[PDB]
């Protein structure tokens, strides 16, 4: 969960 | 999970 | 898992 | 859960 | 959780 | 949890 | 919870 | 809670 | 978990 | 877990 | 646990 | 686990 | 937790 | 539990 | 448990 | 504990 | 803990 | 904890 | 832990 | 756990 | 852990 | 884990 | 992990 | 420490 | 601890 | 911690 | 920690 | 840690 | 853990 | 981890 | 991890 | 802490 | 902390 | 933390 | 933590 | 942590 | 993290 | 991690 | 990691 | 806390 | 924090 | 934390 | 975090 | 993190 | 993390 | 992670 | 990871 | 919050 | 938090 | 959190 | 967290 | 986070 | 994660 | 994750 | 929270 | 929450 | 949570 | 979250 | 999350 | 997670 | 989830 | 996951 990475939002980049 | 990653959104970029 | 990853939308790019 | 990273928000960058 | 990190909003950096 | 951290904002930075 | 920290905001730095 | 920490806000520094 | 992330519901968006 | 991702519900989009 | 995220809803946004 | 995505569900879109 | 976060409701954003 | 952040409400923001 | 915050609300900003 | 909040009741809202 | 939060009944909203 | 949440019960909304 | 969420109950909604 | 998320009972929705 | 989701139980819908 | 998802029971749906 | 999927029951449905 | 609720009892309702 | 909540007794409902 | 909740009996509910 | 929920026994329900 | 749920006991339903 | 859910015991159910 | 479920016991079911 | 699942015995059911 | 409760002793029931 | 609970002794039931 | 429960001792039952 | 649970000692059942 | 479970010892049952 | 269960020892039964 | 299980020891059963 | 089960050790059975 | 708690020494038993 | 328990030291049985 | 448990020393037992 | 248990010592045993 | 258990030291047994 | 087991350390035994 | 193990270290036995 | 397992150093045994 | 323990020196011991 | 324990210094030992 | 622990130092020993 | 541990730093022994 | 174990720093040994 | 782990540093040793 | 492991930096050994 | 501890300043060291 | 340590500042060392 | 730690800073150093 | 260590920020080392 | 390790920033280092 | 590491940012290293 | 290493960015590095 | 790693992005060097």
């Amino acid at each position: 969960y990475a939002w980049f």
